[PDB]
């Protein structure tokens, strides 16, 4: 999260971190046994873990549960980033407390120009690296269609949103990927792609998870 701001710990307690001996993407918890990511964080022998703040120190309110297996969306295309969601199976249920629960699924999609909060653990810097150890946040509001269209010629399909600051300085960034993306209390987005980070005229796009609902749905009733 370039721009952004310490959360403070567990104040996103839906955030989780997918970690392959490393952390290398976000990911929400929507119930004790299922996580949404991007599609384009897919790998194998992923550990989610719950829980966390400073991903680098054990603080004691962690939950380490092994994935037992992972779904990318049956239409996902790695060029195009179109249909950019993941679901993760748990090998057990969490425990959900005050620093670990669910956030919702929406029944209906955003709004352009709803603010909405944007976490993670990646890059924190524009140009150059830096990587937090705590979480990071950012308020962004939704960007109008046509905005978003404007900004990335030919790139934006319905399965996509925009969110962020045309004049730069504030966005999410590589290993925020697969993070969520919540407005008015539901999961709207998932962290996917854009022309590297905080860019003038390059926002943030993101997976346009109230596309996907049905989906979710059949998939968790039936795995
Ligand atoms: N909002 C952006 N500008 C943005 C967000 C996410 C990406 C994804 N990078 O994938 C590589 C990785 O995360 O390791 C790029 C740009
Ligand atoms: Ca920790």
């Amino acid at each position: 999260i370039v721009g952004g701001y310490t959360c403070g710990a567990n104040t996103v307690p839906y955030q989780v971190s997918l970690n392959s001996g490393y952390h290398f993407c976000g990911g929400s918890l929507i119930n004790s046994q299922w996580v949404v990511s991007a599609a384009h964080c897919y790998k194998s022998g992923i550990q989610v873990r719950l829980g966390e703040d400073n991903i680098n120190v054990v603080e004691g309110n962690e939950q380490f549960i092994s994935a037992s297996k992972s779904i990318v969306h049956p239409s996902y295309n790695s060029n195009t980033l179109n249909n950019d969601i993941m679901l993760i199976k748990l090998k057990s249920a969490a425990s959900l407390n005050s620093r670990v629960a669910s956030i919702s699924l929406p029944t209906s999609c955003a709004s352009a120009g709803t603010q909405c909060l944007i976490s993670g653990w990646g890059n924190t810097k524009s140009s150059g690296t830096s990587y937090p150890d705590v979480l990071k946040c950012l308020k962004a509001p939704i960007l109008s269609d046509s905005s978003c269209k404007s900004a990335y010629p030919g790139q934006i399909t319905s399965n996509m949103f925009c969110a962020g600051y045309l004049e730069g300085g504030k966005d999410s960034c590589q290993g925020d990927s697969g993070g969520p993306v919540v407005c008015s209390g539901k999961l709207q987005g998932i962290v996917s792609w854009g022309s590297g980070c905080a860019q003038k005229n390059k926002p943030g796009v993101y997976t346009k998870v109230c596309n996907y609902v049905s989906w979710i749905k059949q998939t968790i009733a039936s795995n």
